[PDB]
């Protein structure tokens, strides 16, 4: 209390802790035996001791065995080990938190089933407090939440609610014309969330007629309006809009800038234009850690623009894409839910423990940006990212408990009434629960976690901006993509001289493939990353302004077409102090000299 | 090989296998920790020796104990003992199998995410794996299939196929009208599924351009006609037609006979009314093990009806909602997966000691119904239920392998690329995969299992029927609603004499709050049971043969306007033999005379 052990939370880099998880777990396990055995203690055991020694029984657990070996050695044969400390620099996995571990092997032997509360009222209520642990993240006062299989669906569930809430007024209009007495249609589709919820609550008889004529009943689906999402953030959202029925035409992108975040003059551009042709804009997506660069768009920025656009009778939902960043908000809340003035940040992150080293480690436009979320109605949240939670385990939170009214079907009795998917596992709500009662969040327990890996992320950043390599005759050298927003770090390779980028593109491809399962046994590779493309279909010109940078010229950005990057999301919690960092430092170097050297040679 | 022992693959009852299950998981634990410390073993542990004796560490350590600790006493308090081998007879869960358990630990320590080849190989190739299971398990040729996060989304995930599958012939129109050259559009909205995929894979290089007019661009939502469901399983198919875009009015619900199952020839009147209107059908659902009755609809009937309306240029999707019931058919399959010919079934059950009593267990009609599966375009089926796997783990299959071309965005170098839903667990698969290789999917291994969930609930339904109890000076007797289709066993008891029908729905309803969370602690609960009620609209006048029976007037059936029934699920394996059931019918009367007791005294 007052500070916190992150290397007492984790098995470990070396299986340091496997004895500390091994008794845990079978302390655990026998507690649930026992609790299987005091049931009805007068029944005897059904399976016999003759049964347990008998030839028949022997074969068939000896066929079990086999069975689980085979696993085994398809696992440790091709599984990927970004449990190591300083070695694997790629995708966004590192340690899932040993409470977690425990607490869904434990809860996984009862097998509850949290659709209804009577299937496991334990893990019902584990669920319950976990939707306010994360509307209370969000800084919600009267929010909810819940847990989703994953972040897709969470963001799908939140274009539902977008979807349902616009097409309410027009509902309102034909059931219960008082209630809206006196808007234009366009006034009907640009009234605030608040407003609409506050008129659907008065209508207490008629929500389920209201309801009924809502977009539930697959009319005035295109009359809702355009979904707003990033420009490198487009593709993957087609599939959201595709299913819920707006379908892919009513998808906008809109443009980043070089660091990007989405430009919000060109978001005002686009929005304003669009009021301007009377179509209305469905809802805006802001996406806090961005999947391929750790961006943090401007959420405050996408706010205030609203506020704005509401003196104009212009309103859009906003969305917060957080599956990535959103844990990371909890290293700006104290200990009584504040969120801790940027001016006082670096001295209650001292104070804590967060970070080591006292400089300035997170912007204000980040921070403004995570304070801001507050305001959004809706969030996507995922614990098998920034919680360091086993897969499969997504979230979203709302920010009126309310809203769940527009989407529901008859503590929930049937928290299934509240949700897009049906049964889910309680094991899963146990394993969220134990990860927040282990370390709260805000700045005593996550908010340490999120500290190590983003001084981690700027140890390695800082140690790439300074890498030089000599191979053959050639030199090598580093260039980050941008100033890390958050914990990813992104870069590329370049031989010095050449300026034909799709040489440069080949490279860095060799390097992913020399440091990835594509070439060569991945239990003996000794640095492992990962990478994307940078393509002007959905980047338009954002790299261009990096491109220059590195000496290419507008005419070679166009050749190529795209830039590929490699990409980093440090998650890992022991890079966090210098000393720790440096000793994997020539590690890095010199597996990547000989990564360079086979390239090459 | 040649006959495997149940009784070794559960934890059991009692937990007399629980020192087995013990074993087994720190064998896998140690496996994956040794695994853990060869990556790289030159690196020397992070986490030092001194530091984990230190106070901190110490401290977090019991802060951690104290937080399982907390979610021990929880569990223990609240949770449901379905565990028990005949005590417990009520909603459709029981043990889990553990080499499904131990799987899921094991694998859940690498963490790796399905959704991208790259995060874990392995779990990638055990789910692909599962998919061709999957597949064999429905005698598909060329299918396909995948682990879904539940049932629910199973089943969204094949609407959505069929909403995408619907609209195609008008976008071929759109883009190659070649292919569909001279079809009117009435006809274009009536092409089967293999032609409609036909055409499509002719045109190789327009499929995207076909696939953006489709319904994913939110056109023709309402050209592309009716989804038409059973009547009882209408409210909860709302949910998916609300999602997809084609709205709660789009779903027709198409009535019960008095077994439950959807009425074939109201089916055919409510089909061939909606042709002579034009008005497409968009699919039809059979449902294969009822959520509330555990009925079998006639798939055999819903495809030859098909069949003859195709006569009439009328077609239809045929989605199996297979949920419960589908892995039901490994029964039916011999080692070389050939479905079993009907009059050789009872020798092969004997044989593969599927069935301890030779006699007719199945009737011809159920097994028509899941021979007929093999033709249906799409099958939902859930591993968390009949497969004995933890939550969460559903299923879809699909006949045709080349149908998920229609939902794609782009072995899957990608899986996510063929799925509604995104990242999902490795350890999932792992522990599906687990449990088809310990049983296979035909007699010799789930064959067995189901075969003795079935005679088990044969032997609750004998003992029901026979059952009267003395309670002060009334006499109370049980009724089952019907003969059970699978393993589902529907009861309900009655004061003889009494004709008040909202009483005896009133007794029902005490004994159920008597056997379950509401009245009293479950630990000390002798008998458990589930309920639901049979209401006028959802259920029609379909239970009004039975409420008759009672002898319950149709005037009575009215007022009332529901029956309420209690149900059991009997997915225990070990009440198969009389003589194990046999302990347990003097302890079932005895718990239901004192709660017999207890509601009246």
């Amino acid at each position: 209390k007052g500070e916190m052990n992150l290397n007492a939370l984790f098995i470990g880099d070396k299986a340091e802790n496997g004895q500390l998880y091994k008794d845990l777990l079978i302390d655990l396990v026998d507690e649930h035996l026992g609790w299987r055995q005091n049931y009805m203690p007068q029944d005897m055991p059904v399976i016999s001791s003759q049964e347990r020694t008998s030839k028949s029984y022997e074969k068939t657990v000896n066929h079990m065995k086999d069975v689980l070996n085979e696993i085994s050695s398809r696992m440790r044969t091709h599984s990927v080990p970004w449990h190591t400390a300083g070695r694997y620099w790629g995708h966004m996995n590192s340690e899932t938190l040993m409470p977690s571990l425990l607490a869904y092997n434990f809860a996984m032997l009862w097998n509850g089933n949290n659709v209804a509360y009577e299937s496991s009222p334990a893990t019902s209520q584990m669920e319950e407090e976990v939707g306010h642990e994360f509307a209370h993240l969000m800084s919600y006062k009267n929010g909810w939440g819940h847990i989703v299989a994953d972040g897709s669906l969470a963001n799908l569930e939140g274009l539902w609610y977008a979807r349902n809430i616009k097409s309410l007024p027009f509902a309102m209009k034909e059931v219960k014309p008082e209630l809206v007495a006196g808007k234009s249609d366009w006034e009907l589709l640009n009234m605030p969330t608040k407003e609409i919820m506050d008129l659907l609550e008065s209508a207490e008889d008629e929500i389920d007629e209201i309801k009924a004529h809502s977009a539930r009943s697959g009319k005035h689906l295109q009359a809702i309006g355009k979904w707003l999402v990033p420009q490198t953030k487009h593709y993957s959202w087609l599939k959201a809009a595709d299913i819920i029925g707006i379908g892919l035409d009513q998808v906008i992108p809109v443009p980043v800038d070089h660091n990007y975040r989405m430009d919000i003059n060109e978001l005002e551009k686009i929005v304003r234009g669009l009021a301007e042709e009377q179509i209305p804009v469905l809802g805006v997506v802001g996406v806090v850690g961005s999947t391929e660069e750790g961006a943090v768009d401007s959420i405050d920025k996408i706010i205030a623009l609203r506020d704005e656009l509401m003196k104009d009778g212009i309103y859009y939902y906003v969305h917060v894409d957080a599956a990535y960043g959103g844990y990371g908000r909890a290293i700006f809340l104290d200990e009584d839910n504040n969120f801790i003035p940027y001016e006082d940040l670096q001295d209650v992150h001292e104070e804590y423990g967060v970070f080591k080293e006292k400089k300035e480690h997170i912007s204000r436009e980040v921070y403004d940006a995570y304070k801001a979320i507050e305001l959004a109605e809706s969030v996507t949240i995922d614990p098998h990212k920034m919680g360091y939670i086993p897969y499969s385990a997504g979230g979203i939170v709302i920010q009126d408990i309310r809203m769940r009214d527009v989407i529901s079907y008859f503590i929930p009795a049937l928290l299934g009434a509240y949700i897009l998917e049906g049964s889910k596992a309680g094991a899963t709500a146990a394993s969220v629960w134990a990860a927040h009662h282990v370390l709260p969040l805000n700045v005593a327990g996550y908010g340490k976690l999120i500290g190590a890996s983003i001084e981690g992320s700027h140890h390695f950043y800082n140690f790439l901006n300074d890498l030089t390599f000599k191979v053959g005759d050639k030199e090598i050298e580093v260039h980050t993509l941008t100033h890390p927003d958050f914990n990813m770090v992104d870069y590329v390779f370049k031989e010095k001289g050449n300026d034909d980028l799709v040489a440069m593109n080949k490279l860095n491809h060799d390097v992913y493939d020399y440091a990835s399962y594509v070439k060569g046994n991945i239990y003996n590779n000794e640095f492992i990353t990962s990478h994307t493309d940078f393509a002007i279909p959905d980047y338009g010109n954002s790299p261009l302004k990096f491109v220059n940078s590195l000496g290419f010229s507008d005419e070679e950005w166009n050749r190529a077409g795209k830039v590929t990057v490699l990409r980093a999301a440090v998650m890992t919690p022991y890079m966090n102090d210098k000393e720790e960092f440096d000793v994997y430092a020539p590690k890095i170097q010199a597996a990547l000299q000989e990564k360079l050297e086979q390239i090459y040679d």
